[PDB]
């Protein structure tokens, strides 16, 4: 089920593939960032070839595209994360069990920003020993959300006399979401990995 | 979806209770009996979950190219209170569900080699009325090493390559009687038993 505009991989399951300037591709990621983050200076953009990981976030988006009524499951969002991070992620995905501490907790999961500016604070972003910060670009299958708590470790009831019918993801704020919650593995698929700088 | 599930009129989740003395019941109880054998069965449920299911037999294809051979799975055992049920057969096992009793080997979902550790009170907790739960669990062990407190994932094969990594870890890799995994579909309950002691 690969996508037919991914690099040849040659039987490989995983390749970071570098993106070039006046490309559509690089400048729609590249104005998506500076949207909020113009201060940075982007020094690349890779997109992330992981044939697993894809694999098994396009049955849990087929999955919620069957449960939910014709919704819009899918939003693109950012991920900070330290250079330490990135070669599991890169190959795994995002680990629920790894996850920082939020400055503002609405549940212990993995946390995905609307906006590259709160995704490049040196909490997410952590800048590695070469000065070089670390953001992803996300596919993430937010489906229907709610307001989030601290409390959490899967997503609410929609329903509390039906505690298993659950929301897919929370949220700080249901009319101005600015941040996402997921509490399950392949429930978000890093789609790109941005090197940015000072 | 396999060929002993029966109809479920276009539904995505079933479970089906399995006649006594038919073979599919008759091969489920022999497991539990092994080590089990002075509790009574009151019913086996097969666990019909289309959409845990995918992700599990999608999971199970990717060890099998990962590991280049077969043979990354195993039949194995879940005790669990009466509450955690309904949970279970619709979203399967959630490694941050499980409290203080889920502890030693790292911080994943423990599946017993026999039925007798899952069939302990602090683990399928007699409900109100008595009944005991514990189900049989499809698990993807794939290769295993020795598990130990504090664990997120499991090791890697190789200190050398820190991102390939072992699929689950065991008290004891030469004779082991439980495993440990990290990951979500890594495990598919395919029975539930509900019993007494
Ligand atoms: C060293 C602990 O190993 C095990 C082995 C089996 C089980 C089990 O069947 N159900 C549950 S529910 C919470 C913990 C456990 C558990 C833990």
């Amino acid at each position: 089920n690969l996508p037919e505009h991914w690099t040849d991989m040659n039987h490989q399951l995983f390749c970071m593939v570098q993106l070039e300037p006046g490309q559509s591709e690089y400048n729609t990621i590249k104005d998506k960032f500076t949207r909020t983050c113009s201060s940075y200076a982007i020094e690349k953009i890779e997109r992330i070839q992981n044939a697993f990981l894809w694999q098994s976030y396009q049955v849990k988006k087929r999955q919620m595209d069957i449960k939910n009524d014709h919704k819009n499951n899918e939003r693109l969002l950012f991920h900070g994360t330290d250079a330490d991070s990135v070669p599991y992620v890169n190959q795994h995905g995002f680990n629920r069990s790894c996850a920082g501490k939020n400055a503002v907790s609405y549940g212990k999961g993995t946390y995905f920003a609307v906006d590259a500016s709160y995704s490049a604070k040196d909490t997410y972003s952590k800048p590695d020993s070469n000065g070089r910060k670390h953001m992803y670009v996300v596919r993430v299958l937010t489906g229907v959300f709610t307001k989030g708590r601290a409390g959490l470790v899967t997503p609410p009831p929609k329903n509390p006399h039906n505690p298993t019918d659950l929301f897919d993801s929370v949220t700080n704020n249901t009319r101005s979401p600015k941040l996402f919650v997921v509490f399950f593995d392949n429930q978000a698929y890093p789609e790109y990995l941005i090197t940015f700088t000072a």
